[PDB]
């Protein structure tokens, strides 16, 4: 059975997620779009991309269709715009939480600066759709153009079908929300061990709300198969940030909330 404090532990998570999610992405406006040996062999892996069409649906029923050269630069001040508007409604996600309010201002940002891409990528992963291969962001879309096999040997599209086919509660993705935010081992943290007993009382409730409600044997090891997972988008998380940071010091694109979530401080 689900304990009192682990069902408030859930509705509060449930509540903050409400409050700052905004699903239908009606408050993403203002948005720029694409225009109208060794390190040499890393510049180019860097700056690859997958292939995805772009979709904006007006309000009066047109429709507007990007596709890409079947380079990224024209790409990431859109990217850059969007991920400011999750990263804004990340920071709200955990200053609502009463457990993340509590820590350090300090403790605060090294936890939102190592945890923002996996939250952003963990909500994002709620409007993808595996069947059509579709982020639909509202009125935006986001569609893989032509197979999935190499498609999903990139491991950040591979994290992205393999969540989505674990068909998880929305409970359980504000828990991997919570796990990935109080994460110990951020580096520049110093209340290590309040930060410890959190995660581990966040990944307990999540423990005992899949055994409550999930007795069907396709949810075996479903807690480990999360678990896992968070381990993995930490590593795709450390992998990311890198390869952004070199492209930024090649073609600067970064916005100024993007800046002070990377440690940029502007020389
Ligand atoms: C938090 C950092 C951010 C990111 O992760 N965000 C935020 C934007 C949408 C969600 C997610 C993402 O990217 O989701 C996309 C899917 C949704 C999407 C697709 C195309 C878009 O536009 C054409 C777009 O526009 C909003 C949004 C995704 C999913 C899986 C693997 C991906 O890349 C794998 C790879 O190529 O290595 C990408 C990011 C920014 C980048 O530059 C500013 C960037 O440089 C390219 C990048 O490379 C990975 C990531």
């Amino acid at each position: 059975g689900l304990t009192e404090e682990q069902r408030m532990m859930i509705r509060e998570l449930m509540d903050a997620q409400m409050k700052t999610f905004d699903t239908t992405f009606s408050h993403f406006k203002n948005f720029r779009l694409p225009g109208v040996a060794a390190k040499w062999s890393q510049v180019r892996k860097d700056l690859c991309s997958l292939k995805v069409s772009l979709q904006l649906r007006g309000e009066d029923g047109s429709v507007w269709n990007y596709k890409p050269p079947a380079e990224i630069f024209s790409l990431l001040p859109h990217m850059a715009d969007m991920s400011t508007y999750m990263f804004k409604g990340i920071i709200s996600f955990a200053k609502v939480i009463s457990y993340f309010r509590d820590l350090p201002i300090e403790d605060q940002i090294s936890l939102l600066k190592g945890a923002a891409f996996e939250l952003c990528q963990l909500r994002f992963n709620t409007v993808f759709n595996a069947e059509t291969g579709t982020w639909e962001c509202g009125r935006l879309s986001y569609c893989l153009e032509d197979g999935f096999q190499q498609l999903l040997l990139e491991p950040m599209l591979k994290f992205h079908y393999m969540l989505k086919k674990l068909q998880l509660h929305e409970e359980e993705y504000v828990l991997m929300q919570a796990i990935s935010l109080f994460s110990p081992d951020r580096p520049g943290v110093l209340q290590h061990r309040v930060v410890d007993q959190l995660q581990e009382q966040f990944a307990i409730t999540l423990k005992s709300y899949i055994e409550c409600n999930r007795p069907q044997p396709a949810h075996r090891f479903l807690f480990l198969k999360i678990m896992a997972m968070l381990t993995e988008l930490r590593s795709i998380n450390a992998q990311h940030t890198q390869r952004l940071l070199r492209i930024q010091d090649i073609h600067p694109f970064a916005t100024p909330l993007m800046q002070e979530l990377f440690g940029i401080t502007g020389s």
